[PDB]
């Protein structure tokens, strides 16, 4: 009625998204409508206009070109936006006829798997959450790693959670909580049936194709939260995605002791993959990146925040490194030459797979099966010697189906080799046709009437034609019209060639549809071969992640950490990992803390160099349990928990919590604000929990002087500093720790005569 | 050293001649559309610039390795060197014939020329002598006439160095020079050029005077600051094409006129630049509303240059308060004039080209249109009574030059029409060009039987008339034939050769006089320099009050006021440059007299204290300018100095070292958080001991922030010491601060931030209480 027709199917599209963007393609564009066009010219910096009536109201509308298109919605991505994207899709082919107009798939910020729209060391995670009580279920998974895993947590502490798996989209029911809202980034909310493990289960069992999820360690009375979330979370991917992705890795319950414990606000401060300034400059994850791949980086900012407390996965790594000092250069020199194979897998699984991706994947998989020489070591990476078994006809009839240099779209044509079907050669060999048959018809009809100069033409309104000139008019052999428009050298179509393009332009239509066919046939090979691709990623980067930590163990001096069941803290020659190429002059230092020497109390000046040991001894820890080796000469450390670091952030106050018989806890300088007198108090009392009051073992750095006297009091609590000398006019420090206190202090370079004698008096006042 | 010259060019030859009396600046050698750097100045250029580096010719065997910009991106180029701090002599060939002269030398502390300067820009060059006992500075600004000297001493010298903002200083050659940063460029000189006696001539010459008294100097005790100058005039003599006639006198500045400030406390207030070295939010950028460049200029010179002297303070806001109801068609006449300070500059060291004059003179009547705008009672009379004087120039240049004359003096049509009857008439062979060339091609159209011929021309050959070969061998002997080619044939014929010379000579004798004639009105234009410059400064300080006019009006500013007697009375003021940044800003009072001398602030961290103190030392600051200050009412004592600090710790021992014995009973301290470092024992020590001198010896009113809470004890123990905190409020297990004022030590309520702990927090509560 008041509405146009390609409103009306628009309208029909729109009505099933109103949560999210949709571009919707219209010719060489992209374009959005009504609110979407206000709020994508707004988001976006485009030009905002208008296109038609509706209801005798003119529509607004935004539009983009299509070969700019993916960066545009790449930004849509990073804004935190989702965006259905509706083409016209046809049956069979080209649309025997009609064409349907529908959401081909659906890009969310937390379910990505191209390149175009992922930075190649981005992890792109959704999680799930489904509260209610005490317990909350947590499940998150990763497209382009094929992650899934879940875990219960307590309701609040699931911010750490979630500043740990750092989400790039978070799945909310209805109701109640959780909050942080902007916490969080990006939340798109889903039903509440969706979170039911009274449908969760069922389809996970189905995907599985297994009876029950207790083989993955889920039980249905207690986890049933969780499941649900899992649940949710797959039900979303499905709806997603164009594909129901096969390769996600498979259920497992985390535990929350598995991994030692690092809340948000540790995590940030000792900058493992990101500064407090928001950048990504000297972090302990940038100085470490000499990972040869993609994969290897992100497999190493996943151990980065995941150092494990098992001594049984440690110690396997330190055999795999330890076994790799001497072999490590001719694997990097090898790994550099692969492409993102595990963001390649993805793709496959999902749907969203390209010609070029099957062509670097048989090539890097082909490089995968030349390492064979390199191997030999110890458990773990005899399994990774073994795990290549050069990857059979998934790599063997990747080269023999597709060819070396494929087409960019399957559109364009030309993907599938030469003699890898029989029919599609016989229906490619027509290519020569464009120099012969036409040559023949083309010369045996040249100028069989005079004159003069004679020309063939393609074109793409009309059929296969021919040229001709002004004056030069009516002479054909067929003549009968079928001719204009328009005037200025005049046009004749010709009768007999419209039976030679009625071969040769089938020719094409049926080896590009054929094409598309076999290529969809040998992008079906996942029944066996998905799982193969999965493993060879996955150990492909524990390999370059573990040979780059061999690297460092030998440019740099790294010693292999040595464990112990009673709780202890020892390093001789410690450094700070990125401090130490900061200053290309780097003070080793030795930390030196047992059960009964568990608390030390730092004192100094300014830039002695307190905070830099203090992250320096916290980050090596880290590094000890993460399976790479340590900067020292030689590092001794106990059992460990939780890592814990430090506008009043009481967040001391989360020191609490889970299980306290920690070994690392650190506290720069506790009392700043209000004053002197309560600041002292606070700081007292909480030093005073760190020794049997309730926790262990911490680094106090403080300049509370009156506090130095506490290992009076408790002789499990020494008392340590680092101080200052000068040699000369000016006071220097070379950054050595040194037992005891402070303070000189001192000095005071010109600071008159009348307020000396009582900086002396007051500072022997010391009552 | 034998040598060439059969293994260098002449060209070469010349180059190196030119070269060896400027071996420590880069050489710009013009060279055609080119100018080329060789040897060492082209590698040098070559890394400098981005350009590449490659070799042109040979000297003794070895090639010449040369690299070159052109001519039409010189001044971009130039702009990087004096970025870089580089001094850049300029060859060219200069004649009637022709020598290979420098012409000009850019240096960083020299520029006149708006492409090597920002709009906002000012060019200081400072030169110091110095003697030990006392140090000579003499500083001067070529793009303002700026020409002062001063008598400081070796410690006090790095301040002034901060003051002045320096793009360039002039250092004796003496191994006894000053040691210093660098900082700026540092440009050594023959320690001669800094004599006394000689810089007295040249002072006294320069000046046309017969003694340096009526500046108040004379030899005896400003003799090294006279050499000072000496050698600044020396330096700007051997810089510029011309030497500038515009230096405004040259006044002896003592430390009794202006409320000095350290280096640390301009940083610190972030007058003219923030601690990170912008302009993100600066006193100068939130006060910066001027109408013209050069007012904007003068803004910054007066934010750092607060005046002791009430009468001119006074002055001035009795200016901005007659300014109140006329502002805005003042600065909207003001908004269209040009830098006619800059432009003049350019006049005086020669440098000015057709269009700046073609600016300077609509300037000039825009200006002579503000007799009426404005009008009251003040100096406004003054600066009114300025602008009709210089109406005669603004005449004089209507009359001589083009209303747009064209950019090159070279190319004519800079003088005006009906200036000179004679360049009316050389200019008016010009009908006679086109019309006697139709007049002559139509009459050998029918006179050869060819539409196939067009008189043309070009450099080499002149006028011409081509014919193919084939109607070559057709033309008359009436031609006469030059040049063979392959088509065609050029003829010229002495009937056009009379007509070529005609107007070939026409256009000569055109050019020259051009030249004679824009180069009068230039040496007028020079010896109209001083009411040129009073121009300038009157439009530049109107500017400036018209300015603080508008900040009254539309942000609520009160015209301060000034007291006999030592006294910081602020009935609620407000921080200038916060205040724009946090929609809501809370104003806070400020009552100090002799009695109450020191103000002892204490509290949490997100109490406004430290903006509280930076308040309190704007509005000091902004009330000796002339520009009103925020808050409903103000009144200030006689204040000399402002100090302040707001990493370590040597640093922090060196401002206060500098502050305890400096401050005085007039000056106005700043001590923010002083103790930090250290410990908590030597620093309370310190921080104790500092305190109980500010009070003591050196009355200074001081506001001293802290958070040693055992100072809170003061007021009981001296009269002049009193306890402020700052508002800190509980309405929902959350923490506000409302920024007020008040007065008392705030108490404790860090372990009152239990709103979100868990203990066991008695073991804090039982070390305080602790008396
Ligand atoms: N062992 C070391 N070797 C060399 N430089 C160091 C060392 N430890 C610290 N530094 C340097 O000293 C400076 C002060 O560091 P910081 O830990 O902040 O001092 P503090 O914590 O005592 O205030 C830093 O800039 C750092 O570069
Ligand atoms: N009067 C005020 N009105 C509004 N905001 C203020 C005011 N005073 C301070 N603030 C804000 O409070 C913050 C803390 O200022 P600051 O004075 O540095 O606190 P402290 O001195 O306690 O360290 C600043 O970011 C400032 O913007």
């Amino acid at each position: 009625s008041a509405v146009s027709p390609m409103m009306q199917q628009y309208l029909g599209i729109k009505a099933q998204h109103t949560d999210k963007l949709v571009f919707y393609r219209m010719g060489d564009f992209y374009e959005l409508f009504l609110d979407d066009a206000v709020e994508a010219a707004k988001l976006l910096d485009i030009t905002l206009t208008t296109r038609g009536q509706m209801d005798g109201v003119p529509i607004k509308m935004a539009g983009v070109p299509f070969h700019a298109a993916e960066q545009y919605l790449a930004r849509l991505v990073k804004l935190g936006k989702s965006v259905a994207i509706c083409e016209q899709v046809g049956e069979v082919g080209a649309g025997k006829g009609p064409v349907e107009r529908k959401v081909v798939r659906i890009v969310t910020p937390g379910t990505l798997t191209d390149s175009a729209l992922l930075e190649d060391k981005e992890t792109n995670r959704i999680v799930a959450v489904s509260p209610d009580k005490k317990y909350i279920g947590l499940a998150w998974a990763s497209l382009q790693s094929g992650e899934f895993k879940t875990k219960l947590t307590t309701a609040d502490k699931l911010n750490d959670e979630l500043a740990r798996l750092q989400a790039a989209e978070i799945l909310l029911p209805d109701s109640k909580n959780a909050p942080q809202l902007q916490t969080a980034s990006g939340v798109t909310r889903l039903n509440a049936w969706q979170f039911a493990a009274d449908a969760g289960e069922k389809l996970l069992t189905e995907y599985f194709g297994c009876q029950d999820l207790r083989g993955f360690g889920l039980d249905s009375k207690e986890h049933a939260v969780s499941i649900g979330a899992a649940g949710a979370l797959l039900n979303y991917i499905r709806l997603t995605q164009n594909l129901m992705p096969q390769h996600l890795d498979g259920l497992s319950l985390e535990t929350d002791s598995q991994y030692i414990g690092m809340d948000a606000a540790t995590r940030r401060n000792l900058e493992i993959t990101q500064t407090l300034s928001g950048k990504k400059t000297p972090t302990l994850f940038s100085i470490l990146d000499g990972c040869a791949t993609h994969m290897g980086s992100r497999l190493l900012a996943l151990w980065l925040h995941h150092p494990l407390r098992n001594r049984a996965h440690i110690r396997a790594r330190q055999e795999a490194v330890t076994a790799l000092e001497s072999q490590y250069e001719p694997l990097q020199c090898h790994l550099k030459s692969i492409a993102d194979i595990e963001r390649i897998a993805a793709r496959i699984a999902v749907g969203n797979a390209r010609p070029r991706d099957l062509a670097s994947l048989r090539d890097s998989l082909f490089e995968l099966a030349q390492i064979d020489l390199s191997a030999t070591g110890s458990s773990l990476l005899e399994t990774l010697k073994a795990v290549f078994p050069e990857t059979l006809p998934v790599a063997e009839t990747l080269k023999a189906a597709v060819m070396p240099e494929p087409s960019v779209w399957l559109k364009d044509g030309n993907v599938i080799n030469h003699g890898f079907h029989p029919e599609l050669d016989e229906l490619r060999r027509i290519q020569n046709h464009g120099d012969e048959f036409l040559l023949d018809l083309e010369a045996k009809e040249r100028e069989r009437t005079g004159l003069s100069t004679l020309k063939v033409e393609f074109n793409r309104v009309h059929g296969f034609y021919i040229e001709l000139s002004k004056t030069q008019a009516e002479q054909a052999p067929a003549d009968y019209q079928r001719r204009q428009t328009l005037k200025n050298a005049e046009r004749f179509i010709t009768p007999e060639l419209k039976a030679f393009e009625d071969k040769v332009l089938t020719a094409q239509d049926q080896a590009l549809a054929l094409e598309k066919q076999l290529f969809d046939g040998v992008l079906k090979n996942l029944r066996t071969a998905l799982p193969q691709l999965q493993k060879a990623a996955k150990a492909a980067a524990a390999l370059d992640v573990l040979s780059t930590f061999s690297a460092l163990a030998k440019e740099r001096n790294f010693v292999r950490p040595e464990f112990a069941d009673y709780p202890v803290v020892h390093i001789e020659n410690g450094r700070h990992p990125v401090v130490e190429q900061q200053v290309r002059h780097f003070t080793a230092n030795h930390t030196d803390l047992d059960h009964k020497h568990r608390l030390m109390l730092l004192t100094g000046p300014n830039m002695g160099g307190k905070s830099t040991y203090m992250r320096q001894v916290a980050l090596i820890v880290l590094l000890a349990h993460t399976g790479c080796f340590v900067p020292a000469d030689a590092a001794t450390i106990g059992p460990v928990d939780q890592i814990f670091t430090r506008v009043e952030m009481s967040e001391t106050a989360y020191i609490l919590h889970h299980a306290t018989e920690q070994s690392i806890v650190l506290m720069d300088e506790v009392g700043r604000g209000t004053s002197t007198f309560d600041g002292l108090a606070l700081a007292h009392a909480i030093a005073e929990h760190l020794l049997q009051k309730n926790k262990s073992f911490s680094l106090f750095a403080t300049h509370y002087f009156e506090l130095t006297y506490l290992p009076e009091a408790h002789a499990a609590a020494v008392n340590m500093h680092l101080s200052a000398l000068e040699q000369g006019r000016d006071i220097v420090f070379l950054h050595q720790i040194q037992p005891g206190p402070a303070g000189k202090s001192y000095g005071i370079a010109v600071a008159k005569l009348a307020g000396l004698p009582v900086r002396a008096l007051k500072a022997a006042q010391k009552h």
